[PDB]
């Protein structure tokens, strides 16, 4: 029995001084990082103006001397340039140059280039509006575009068809690639090398997402190598052609997380192909990627240049990014490893091409900083610096200054000096964007110094793939490749020197003023959660330690009554992953106890309501500080007791911090001496999430004034313990807050006690029926309905057309599908594939299934862990085979031995024919993979809400038209565009579904506290200024009726409803966060009085609902001559279960009639109903008898808007 | 510059529907084009879908996405206005078919 | 200044839309009122002209 965490995650090997200065300035402040930069990159005032006069007269040069003249020529629009550089694309799909022109000249230009051209033509359109306009928008307006192109067509002709197709041949075939294949890459490479410049050759294609793309791109290197080597023909490494790969394309794993695997299986890959390199004596570079690849990526450097197999070869080289704070350690690192290996390693050195991703990114994680420098100028200064720390080691290193920035290069040209031979250092651009530059710095004519080209080969297809990066680099206002086109910029401020700039600033090394360190994502609204970076050795190391200790805990949970801890019936909490692995023990309730916590918090909940909401909201806040101080501990105890990982669990307990202070805010913006609590709450809440919603219920009890009764999940008791006892720390009152641990018995005792006044649920839905259906018997002391806060399950879809990037979906899927063996409520259960992308994605698909790790979760390595039991694993298996049963194609991972230990059911892909294949919500980590055509999408949507569920959806696509169909015609709740469906956020994805997936309000979002109170506040920014057209139809027809009171009332719902309501909320760059206001659907009336029934009418038409009236009540003559607007809103239903599903319901009458009413809709078929009652009399004194926060439905959207592969809003 | 009803049969005078009354096949203007698909028109299309009217529910599909229905532009113009253009139904047409093909034509038209 | 506006207007979303197979109408009568006797007098029948259609 392997003990707990004592493998979690040991380094590659151990940290050697220079690696441990590297790890230590990853997420340095930004200040401390530039003064020593600053010095580092100083040169005399004689060498910064011979710096200066040579950058003016490179960029004299380059202002002193394609799409543009096309588009002048035609009198193109944008829209119309973009189309037709779309329409070229398509066309140069067609192989044979005869049947192009002929469709061409007979068709296209003819008439309908619609009805001869499954995939959008501009699915590529977001790559040419960078041409085009030099602007990147993320997603395509497809139906702009279309128009632009029918009368750009219609307008020009043949003509400019013709002139768009021999653009996009030469910019697609010669400007963007050096060619299409490695051969033709080497024949156009022949000119400029007769000039003096270089090559280094780049085969594009994506990071690799599964074994076989790995292997196709190993063959690709090994194929170039050997034609490049061929045809250097002994220039050597410094004269002669090199090779350029990317490690993320030789292994689909690359990732500290599986840093073992990646030495194992990555590293003799990369010596093959360094081994060959070295045969034809060519270069080999490494280049560099994400910021968290960086120190994974020197262990492989170092393993290479010790090698001895590869010695008396130089060619070996590496990339390091100057706009890393690590850069400087990173050089003396490298620098090192050459005077101890004897190799002369070639060090490029690239500004850096992640910036906008490393800002998102680290922002997503809550981290302490960014790992690149936030002002631009900052990573000039760096560049500097490491090339006087580059060139002062030559002997030992071979520097590589990639740049296109004059200043740059300038200031390089002269720090390098007189003395020249080639081998000493070199100059490097990318093909097709430096040349301009370079052919005044290359030959004897002019500097005299060496010029490496990077030059990108492949196909039109692979192409497009990643060309957005280079484009909207060209084109931010920081690039100087856009400002030297700039005519509103001088030459003086592109010859400005960046040292001299930053060394003048008032505050040296500041960072940028309009970037939010991920702390301060909220402002002052409230402080981000923090996280934890698994890429940070140091971070791993102290984990380690710290996951240990938590390990030898002696974890308890006890029924802890307002009087103290009561005895009862204990047993062992074992670890889901190794049931010999005992995590701690629990006491469970009595059913006797259960009710006697339940008198107690009746007793207590004066002397809890009459905490004043500040000093509540104060206890939240001093449990979330408790929480985050507390991470690593909750996430050892996490990971063994729920079969969490360790990314899952810090996930988990950022969720929980930021509940206690998003509620603890909201708690501050409403709450006063009307909004009475409810008094005694019943939470009862779900395993998967044993401590975010566990905690997230309590904390919106607690701090809306009720005493609460906390009963956990049976099958992860400890955790929930210890959130009690931090939250009793934090100042709760043990009166406030018992914590009753036991199975559905203990939960339904506490429904049932007579003193109950609300019920907060998190878990499946059939378990809320029953409480949904214990609570119709109840009615309040006031006798109303005791409110019901039930959250269930989901039948989550995604729906992918053909514009989607098939890696992006697929990351997003295996995420969406598997992260938690599923066990999210949000987790993708059936993913819907357009018939012409669904083969080559499920190929992928099936290939990325295969390189997950499942296990038990105390390991970094394991990336999917057990089911929570083994009657969870048994009901999974069932469906598997059930499908399996009925010839459906599966996909498993096979599982190691070491899985018979715990409970495991391996990630699995089931092929479905419909989607009426499935009947409930399967917990586990199973996708079900439909198929649809493109022209069925409509219906495919209607399927999706067919199933009566809706949680969470996603959609993976890059036209306008189809996010605007879909998203207005889906019904769930969270909506995701371009990204997993997972990971909801606080206060940011406000969380929540409908139908069978919800009553709402939404946890997380700003109705939820509002529910916890008899009368409810208005919630920040909770108000619309558009009114229901049928709720001021109806309001008329009052008015010509005679009822004039409810006919003001009518119009005052109107104004009062904030149906509309429409927000972005704030969160990371790179992402648009929505928040909008909907109709429910339609509401149920069961009225008693004809005013009843206006005031209900008018209450749900405000709210954009239609109704069924019950025609029991007897009240058709008071609804004569409807106008026929509001007649479409309104039926009448005698048999109230053939006429659903419902959304909600408004209840008239005595205690005894809405008891009765209350018992008939909980029996309904379907969703549980949110009921609202009043009397009568209620009705006649007050305006909210029904309240409007719960007659509309939220819904949550969440856009990723770096999907078209960078954020256009930070390269401002 | 042009209104509706007794005020009008448009295209609007100084508007970019103009020109293309004047042409007996018109272009499609600057601009005109929306994201937005009349919903009933799709639940048309899958209806005829349904029925095997496979030519009449691609020009159903067709006329749900060429439709300009919901274009909401801003114009060009002095600074301290604000001047909106937008395209909503025209209310309810007359369709005098002939033949039920011409019917489920008219309808798409109308619908989108 | 309307109908100098009508003019450059018309002109200009001719130059972005009409091609050979948008094709005239023929003879188009302009009938104009009093009250704005240049400005919509010149707008009906410069769009009628530049459109391909002799006015009268
Ligand atoms: C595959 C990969 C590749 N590589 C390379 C190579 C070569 C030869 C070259 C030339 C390049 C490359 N890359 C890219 C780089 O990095 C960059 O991006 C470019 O180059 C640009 O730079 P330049 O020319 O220098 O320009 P400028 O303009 O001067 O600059 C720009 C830059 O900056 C920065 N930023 C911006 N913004 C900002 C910044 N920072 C800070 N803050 C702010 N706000 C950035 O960086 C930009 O970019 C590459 C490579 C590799 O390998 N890797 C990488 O990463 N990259
Ligand atoms: N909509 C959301 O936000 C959300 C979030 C997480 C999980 N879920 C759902 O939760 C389900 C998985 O969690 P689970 O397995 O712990 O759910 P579950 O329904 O099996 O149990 C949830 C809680 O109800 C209690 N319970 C069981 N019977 C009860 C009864 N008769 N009366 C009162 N309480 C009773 C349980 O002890 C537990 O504390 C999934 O269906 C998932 O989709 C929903
Ligand atoms: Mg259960």
């Amino acid at each position: 029995a392997p003990a707990p965490f004592a493998d979690f995650a040991p380094p590659v090997r151990p940290q050697s001084t220079l690696r441990r200065a590297i790890t230590a300035a990853y997420r340095r402040p930004e200040t401390e990082c530039l003064p020593p930069l600053v010095e580092a990159a100083t040169q005399s005032k004689e060498i910064r103006d011979a710096a200066a006069s040579t950058a003016r007269k490179l960029i004299e040069a380059l202002r002193g001397k394609g799409v543009e003249g096309l588009v002048q020529e035609y009198s193109l629009s944008s829209q119309e340039g973009v189309a037709l550089m779309c329409l070229a694309e398509a066309l140069l799909r067609i192989p044979d140059t005869a049947t192009r022109d002929a469709l061409i000249r007979d068709k296209i230009a003819d008439g309908n280039w619609k009805s001869h051209l499954s995939r959008s033509l501009f699915v590529n359109a977001a790559t040419w509006g960078l041409v085009v306009t030099g602007k990147l928008t993320s997603t395509v307006n497809d139906r702009s575009l279309a128009a632009a192109l029918t009368r750009l067509i219609s307008r020009c002709g043949e003509p400019v068809i013709r002139r768009g197709v021999d653009m996009a041949m030469r910019m697609m075939g010669e400007q963007f690639v050096t060619g299409e294949t490695i051969r033709e890459a080497l024949k156009r490479s022949k000119e400029l090398e007769e000039k003096g410049f270089s090559y280094s050759y780049d085969m594009l294609g994506e990071a690799a997402t599964t074994a076989a793309d790995a292997e196709r791109y190993y063959r690709d290197y090994e194929s170039a190598i050997h034609a490049i080597g061929k045809a250097s023909a002994g220039r050597g490494i410094y004269e002669g052609p090199g090779i350029s790969i990317k490690l993320s394309a030789l292994h689909p794993r690359y990732s500290r997380a599986q840093a073992a695997r990646v030495m194992g299986e990555l590293l003799p890959r990369v010596k093959a192909l360094a081994l060959l390199a070295k045969n034809y004596d060519i270069g080999l570079n490494i280049d560099a990627e994400e910021a968290d690849r960086l120190e994974l990526s020197l262990d492989l450097l170092e393993v290479l240049c010790l090698d001895g197999d590869l010695s008396g070869w130089n060619g070996m080289g590496f990339v390091v990014q100057a706009y890393g704070k690590r850069c400087p350690f990173v050089l003396d690192f490298i620098i090192d490893l050459a005077r101890r290996s004897g190799r002369r390693i070639m060090v490029r050195l690239v500004k850096g091409a992640y910036w906008d991703a490393e800002i998102k990114r680290a922002q997503l994680d809550g981290l302490a900083d960014f790992p690149v420098f936030t002002r631009k100028i900052h990573t000039d200064v760096s560049y500097i610096a490491c090339a006087a720390k580059l060139l002062a080691a030559t002997d030992v290193v071979f520097p590589q200054f990639a740049t296109h920035n004059a200043q740059t290069l300038a200031a390089i040209y002269h720090m390098a000096g007189k003395d020249f031979h080639v081998g000493k250092y070199e100059f490097q651009c990318l093909h097709g964007m430096g040349e301009p530059l370079y052919e005044e710095v290359v030959g004897r004519g002019k500097l005299d110094r060496p010029c490496r080209i990077y030059a990108p080969v492949g196909t039109h297809e692979t192409l497009l793939a990643y060309l957005v990066r280079r484009l909207l680099e060209n084109g931010a206002n920081s690039s100087f490749v856009h400002r030297i086109n700039d005519p509103k910029v001088s030459i003086d401020e592109l010859i400005a020197d960046p040292v001299e700039v930053v060394r003048a600033m008032p505050v040296v090394g500041a960072k940028h003023d309009r970037i939010a360190l991920p702390a301060e994502l909220f402002g002052d609204a409230r402080t981000n959660s923090a996280g934890l970076d698994l890429s940070n050795e140091e971070t791993l190391a102290s984990l380690t330690e710290a996951l240990r200790e938590s390990a030898a805990m002696k974890w308890t949970a006890l029924p802890q009554l307002a009087t103290g801890p009561a005895a009862g019936e204990t047993r062992t909490v074992l670890n889901p992953g190794d049931h010999r692995d005992v995590v701690g023990s629990v006491t469970e309730t009595s059913e006797e106890d259960a009710r006697r916590a339940v008198r107690l918090a009746a007793d207590a909940a004066p002397d809890w309501a009459a905490v004043p909401p500040s000093e509540r909201a104060a206890c939240l806040d001093r449990a979330a500080e408790l929480m985050q101080a507390r991470m690593p501990t909750l996430l050892g105890l996490i990971i063994r007791e729920a079969g969490k990982s360790a990314l899952n669990a810090i996930a988990e307990v950022r969720e929980a911090i930021d509940f206690l202070r998003y509620y603890a805010e909201q708690t501050r913006r409403t709450l006063g001496p009307g909004h009475g609590p409810l008094g005694p709450i019943v939470c009862i809440s779900p395993w998967n999430f044993p401590l975010a919603i566990f905690t997230g219920q309590i904390a919106a009890a607690l701090v809306a004034g009720n005493p609460v009764l906390a009963k956990p999940a049976e099958e992860t008791p400890l955790i929930a313990a210890e959130g009690v006892r931090i939250l009793r720390e934090a100042g709760i009152p043990a009166s406030a807050l018992q914590l009753l641990p036991g199975d559905g018995r203990v939960g339904a005792a506490l429904v049932a006690a007579a003193e109950t006044a609300g019920v907060m649920f998190t878990g499946s839905t059939e378990v809320a029926r029953l409480i949904q259906a214990q609570l119709a018997d109840r009615l309040s002391p006031a006798g109303r309905p005791i409110p019901l806060i039930a959250e269930t399950g989901g039948q989550n879809a995604m729906i992918v057309d053909s514009s989607a990037l098939a890696e992006q979906v697929v990351g997003d899927v295996i995420t969406s599908a598997f992260d938690s063996a599923g066990q999210r409520c949000s987790a993708l259960r059936v993913l819907c594939l357009q018939e012409d992308v669904a083969d080559r994605i499920l190929t992928m698909l099936k290939g990325a299934l295969h390189e997950l790790h499942i296990g038990r979760t105390d390991r970094l390595s394991v990336d999917v862990g057990p089911v929570i039991t083994s009657e969870a694993k048994d009901n999974i298996e069932k469906h598997i085979e059930r499908m399996r049963g009925l010839g459906r194609k599966v996909e498993q991972i096979g599982l190691a031995s070491e899985t018979g230990v715990g409970t495991f059911v391996p990630p699995t892909i089931i092929e479905l024919e419909k989607l009426s294949d499935l009947q409930r919500e399967v917990f586990g980590p199973v996708l079900h993979v439909i198929r649809y055509r493109r022209d069925d999408l409509d219906r495919l949507v209607d399927d999706v809400n067919a199933t009566g569920y809706g949680l969470t959806f996603g959609l993976h696509t890059r036209l306008d038209e189809t996010i605007a169909h879909v998203t207005s015609r889906i019904k769930a709740g969270n909506l995701y565009i371009n990204r997993n469906i997972i990971g909801a956020v606080v206060g940011v994805q406000p969380f929540g579904g409908r139908g069978l997936s919800g009553t709402g309000p939404k946890a997380g979002g700003p109705l939820y506290l509002g529910r916890l109170v008899t009368t409810a506040p208005v919630p920040p920014q909770h108000s619309s200024v558009h009114t229901d057209p049928v709720l001021l139809d109806f309001a008329k027809w009052l008015d010509g009726k005679g009822a004039r009171a409810e006919a003001e009332a009518a119009r005052n719902a109107g104004s009062s409803s904030a149906l509309g309501l429409d927000l972005e909320l704030p969160g990371p760059v790179g992402e648009r966060n929505l928040y909008t206001l909907h109709a429910r659907g339609r509401i149920l009336l069961v009225p008693a009085t004809e005013s009843g029934l206006y005031h209900q009418l008018a209450a749900a038409l405000a709210t954009g609902n239609s109704v069924a009236i019950d025609a029991a009540s007897g009240l058709q003559a008071s609804l004569k001559n409807l106008p026929q607007t509001v007649g479409l809103r309104v039926s009448w239903s005698k048999d109230w279960a053939a006429d659903g599903p419902f959304a909600g319901a408004l209840v008239e009458g005595d205690a005894e009639r809405i008891r009765a009413v209350n018992k008939a809709i909980a029996a309904l078929p379907g969703p549980l109903l949110l009921v609202q009652a009043a009397s009568s009399g209620e009705i006649a004194r007050n305006p909210d008898a029904y309240c409007l926060n719960w007659l509309v439905e939220e819904v949550s959207a969440s856009i990723n808007t770096a999907a078209a592969g960078g954020n256009a809003s930070l390269m401002a």
